[PDB]
């Protein structure tokens, strides 16, 4: 078992060569590679090189695959030694991972030279000057489409109609009032222009993406597809839903459906994730704290359950009991454990009191245990890309 | 920045919802989805003054719902900063 | 255990001194020491339901340090069990 001596800037490295011949295709491994820096004056082979390093690429032989960085050494200059000794792309790949570096994927456009020109400026925003113009446009539009939904609410437009003083149900006001504006061929009202115009305009970007993409398959995985459909979805089904049922009676039965279509209508603003970094992060943290996220919401139940209960029975023998049943108290759990604290349902005698103190403290612990690990998430994802 | 850009996300968020949760009430506390902006505000930061408040099941999901997001939104951004300070 | 310690600690030293500072007033929303317990608890966790608030001058400089020392009397114990759960 001949030996074999490696010296490192002077720091004396030695091992069996029936270690090192394990892998034949490294330098070290392989005899006419490593031949140039034998020294037959000391028999050792001679590396003018980085010392604290060596250490990890030997083991790597020793320990038959092991390639684990020195907590010491900065990421790039072990990553450069670990290149110039040959190790192979495998084990860089086994490195990267291992230290937390995972990447891989780019769908270019089929070379059509024409969906390839579409596709650049559609989601590179830097491709070109124009890419840009497109995205600050798409900004605008999403941000228009936001404002225009929030005034269709105010008491100066809606309260404003042909029943606005409890006359009658006029069968147009009553689905205005419903939908949020007129449908109407003739485009009379305002907001039905600004969202018809906004939905043109994200069912534009919505098309042109599903036709200049490369892949067609690993569309409605992306999650910034999804958004992009939802964010028209509404606004057709309630085209649909509305000439589906144009009589009084027939809306009133379908009014439900038609109203959950409307607070749909506000998810557009994830749409702006599509140029913002930070959205995109936050992304990433919540889908990696899925687990710690759902203990919050466990252990902030069993709070709500246990405290609910114990301060209903605590005001039950009050006339002027704020907790109806236990469900009811629900909320005055939730709004305590998170100390917002509205007031608007509070203990009043020494039983409820005092389980509303151990509520309150209760909270503080309980939210506190779960955050920290999000917050952890977050800061690592935020820095990574930063 | 981001603090501002997820609260104002959370805002409009939670106003719209806890709105149209609370529109069928004659008593609604909630005139209008930007009226509301002012309660998703103050029930994030976990200020809750109770000078608007929901009074429907559906509204006091969506508002609890709106206190958590807003302890997880606030604590976010802050230790970052804080560090800074540190 | 000294979370709970010092919480009572504060608890006892804020609602005895709001009870004084309102004595003297028809309308003190604190009847007694012992009453006043609730609102330096509900003051300290930062919950604030409003349900009693001091009006006097020297009752708003004690509920303004009632609440500050709540805030760092929770979070000094806090972090140690977070970390143990961690
Ligand atoms: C509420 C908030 C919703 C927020 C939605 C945010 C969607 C964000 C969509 C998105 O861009 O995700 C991409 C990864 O996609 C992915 O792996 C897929 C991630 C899916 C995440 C789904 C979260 C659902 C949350 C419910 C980014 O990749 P990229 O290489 O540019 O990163 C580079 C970076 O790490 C800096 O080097
Ligand atoms: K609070
Ligand atoms: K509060
Ligand atoms: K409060
Ligand atoms: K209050």
């Amino acid at each position: 078992s001949e030996r074999v001596v490696i010296n490192i800037s002077g720091l004396r490295f030695e091992t069996q060569l029936k270690t090192l011949a394990q892998f034949p295709e490294t330098l070290l491994g392989d005899p006419k590679k490593r031949m140039r820096y034998f020294d037959p004056l000391r028999n050792e082979y001679f590396f003018d090189r980085n010392r604290p390093s060596f250490d990890a690429i030997l083991y790597y032989y020793q320990s038959g695959g092991r390639l684990r960085r020195p907590v010491n050494v900065p990421l790039d200059i072990f990553s450069e030694e670990i290149r110039f000794y040959e190790l192979g792309e495998e084990a860089m790949e086994m490195f990267r991972e291992d230290e937390g570096y995972i990447k891989e994927e780019e769908r270019p456009l089929p070379e059509n030279e024409f969906q390839r020109q579409v596709w650049l400026l559609f989601e590179y925003p830097e491709s070109s000057g124009p890419a840009r113009i497109i995205a600050i446009v798409s900004v605008m539009v999403i941000l228009i489409s936001i404002v225009s939904f929030c005034l269709e609410t105010l008491p100066i437009f809606r309260d404003e109609n042909e029943d606005m003083h409890g006359g009658g149900v006029t069968f147009h006001t009553y689905s205005q009032s419903t939908i949020g504006y007129q449908q109407s061929t003739s485009f009379t009202d305002p907001f039905f222009i600004v969202e018809t115009l906004c939905i043109i305009w994200f069912s534009f970007e919505f098309l042109v993406r599903f036709f200049a993409c490369p892949s067609k398959a690993g569309f409605f995985t992306n999650i910034m597809n999804i958004i992009d459909i939802v964010a028209i979805i509404p606004y057709y089904v309630t085209i649909f839903l509305t000439e589906s049922n144009k009589s009084v009676l027939q809306f009133q039965n379908v009014r439900r459906v038609v109203q959950i279509f409307r607070i749909m209508r506000i998810l557009r603003i994830f749409k702006l994730s599509r140029h913002s970094k930070g959205l995109q992060i936050l992304g990433q943290t919540l889908k990696a704290s899925m687990r710690e996220l759902g203990l919050l919401i466990f252990f902030l139940f069993i709070g709500v359950i246990l405290f609910s209960s114990a301060v209903y029975f605590a005001e039950a023998d009050e006339r002027d009991s704020q907790f109806p049943s236990i469900p009811d108290a629900f909320w005055w759990a939730v709004v305590s454990m998170t100390t917002v604290g509205y007031g608007d349902m509070v203990p009043t005698t020494i039983g409820g009191k005092i389980v509303g103190s151990l509520c309150a403290i209760a909270g503080v612990l309980t939210i506190a245990l779960p955050v920290p690990v999000i917050v952890s998430n977050f800061n690592y994802f935020y820095h990574r890309e930063t």
